[PDB]
């Protein structure tokens, strides 16, 4: 499988990290790719997109890198699974209420809630872990 995230602190790589630990547990391959990195044809070709980012701004994903990602993807994308995640501060989610939105306003099938852990997992470190399992359990 596949993770694709955007981090500005770690926070979110962390979380990709673990997602990805979880979905090994259950005895499957899983690539951790940063979005800088990401090839969106190799990307399209899996099952499930799990896509992370953290909140950017005012409650929006991250402009410079992720956002013209989701976008560039935004029309290839109808009827495929996708999971969202990442990490935030200071709000209640608000950012991934609208990513979420968004997705399924392209077509996509939102498979799971999506995953969202104020600052470094820490305590939230098995609950990561457990949102990879779910993945991996589709
Ligand atoms: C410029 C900036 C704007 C932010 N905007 C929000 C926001 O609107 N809502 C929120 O809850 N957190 C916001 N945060 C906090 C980050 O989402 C949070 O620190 C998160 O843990 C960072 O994850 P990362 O290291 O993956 O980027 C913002 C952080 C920065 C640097």
């Amino acid at each position: 499988m596949k993770i694709v995230y955007w981090s500005g602190t770690g926070n979110t790589e962390k979380m990709a990290e673990l997602i990805a630990k979880g979905i090994i547990e259950s005895g499957k391959d899983v690539n951790t790719i940063n979005v800088s990195d990401v090839n969106i044809d190799e990307l399209l070709n899996e099952d499930i997109l799990i896509l992370g980012c953290s909140a950017m701004t005012d409650e929006v994903l991250e402009e410079s890198e992720f956002e013209p990602f989701i976008e560039e993807i935004s029309t290839k994308i109808s009827g495929k699974k996708v999971a969202l995640f990442g990490s935030y501060g200071w709000g209640d989610g608000k950012w991934m209420r609208d990513f979420e939105e968004r997705m399924n306003g392209y077509g996509c099938v939102v498979v799971e809630t999506p995953l969202i852990v104020q600052n470094e997992p820490d305590e939230a470190e098995q609950d990561c872990i457990e949102f990879g399992k779910k993945i991996a359990n589709i």
